[PDB]
């Protein structure tokens, strides 16, 4: 019953495992130019086919969500409302994400976390009224485990 | 805002506190855990030398940051007002959900690797308060609380380690 | 060497099973702990399922790496042949030390946080082959395979569970 | 106990100097990631956060046993295939990624950013760090600079607030 609710929470927010592996194309573009799209949304699949990480969109947006429609007692609301950068309760769980397909994809996200390319730069809401504190880092940390992965098996 | 900024990320100590006591947690209890580890290596060990450990921990940002966050969802899931499937996994406290225990992870870091196997030692043993928390008929939900309360008594052993 | 450097990540299994051998662990001995862990919650449990885990959890190339440079390490420490302080602070298992539980905490990752507890746990009351790994006598150094003896057993538990 | 060690602050100093890196060198790194946020940043509060980091027991664990296997590997005395997968940097192989993290967590998760960021920047020495062809192995002093950096940079965030 997860790794479903996973995508249509995913996608009910704007996030598509397309984009997502438009960002592990990114990641390994330079590194595997001989590669399909369709080999990164695959390993993207295999990210969010994974209890753990499933176990935690569920909680990131739950928390984007339910900050962003504010029924969150204070400061809390206030803090995750606002993407607080001395906040990382957040980049906890994209961890856990990253952490998932080992050591070896930290760099990576960690860079997309920065720069933030292609729909994380939307994720990171240019008043788009909406709260994208968390997933913004579920989201890349999912395309670096997945680059991780992409490595794991070539 | 980038005053307001530094004003609400200062003052979160105080709120952190407020809601353990009411959630049941009191900083003496989760010193009392830290008796429970860090008294066979130190007989002279004092329980307000623990307090202070404790008090260290949750001084802490990155642990009210946890603290906030952990009893706030602790309580959504007892008012049952968490979405679907979120809502009833965690109001059950079930062994496959692990975030609640992704969130004690970084209140141990906070002093370091060493705190780890006390962490889940403790986690198991489930002594002191901790038996509360983790007692499902008291009607509260405590699926975080009993695992960061747990944590902070292991980070604040960690810390009193690293000062002897 | 690029293809070579496929052929060598590819080939880690054996050898890290090898290396456990020589350092006294066999996959029985870790799958004996899997057990402690779990008989009391699957009576049933038979001792071959445990070694079905075990394996498993060896047989990821993270755990591999972890196992090679954790022995490596204890071994040098064993000859005397790594430099001060860090020749002590190994041989000697010394108390502020955590890149021992840093390198266990990734084998338990490998199956979640779930194993965290298990194995701070199961690294403290030390069963089976532990209280050997521990003993400290033995002229044997095991400060890093101590630990990441106890990550796999609860990685493999963690993996029984998520099954059952 | 054999708790006992002291601060190691001193020593995990000069083997960072021994193979080619000085506090300072590291200062830059962090100056190079929080210059652009804050005014007139000087070096000198670079070195004071570097050296912060520096003095905790967490980080100084992790640089003694890095360099060691570094030392160890381009000597040639650690045992196959071990011995060839560290002299190799072989990418597959993360505990080198395992310790850096490592010095990160000591401040706070906000150092993940920066950890990457300066690992794909690779300034300064992270340049003869990471280089390949000087006959030295740095598989694991490349990411412990770049994690020794990003706590740093993490630590000079809060205390700015």
């Amino acid at each position: 019953n997860l790794e479903q609710t996973a995508r249509r929470w995913l996608e009910e927010r704007g996030v598509t495992v397309e984009k997502i592996a438009e960002l592990v194309y990114y990641l390994q573009s330079k590194y595997h130019p001989d590669l399909t799209m369709e080999e990164c949304i695959e390993n993207v699949n295999r990210v969010i086919s994974k209890r753990e990480v499933q176990n935690a969109i569920l909680t990131g947006i739950q928390l984007d969500k339910l900050a962003e429609d504010g029924r969150l007692d204070e400061p809390l609301q206030s803090i995750i409302r606002r993407d607080e950068g001395l906040y990382g309760v957040d980049e906890i769980l994209a961890l856990s994400i990253v952490n998932v397909y080992g050591s070896i994809g930290f760099t990576n996200y960690g860079y997309i976390d920065k720069q933030k390319p292609g729909i994380l730069q939307y994720l990171n809401d240019k008043s788009t009224g909406k709260c994208n504190t968390f997933l913004d880092d579920i989201v890349g940390a999912i395309a670096a485990a997945a680059s991780s992965r992409l490595a794991h098996r070539a």
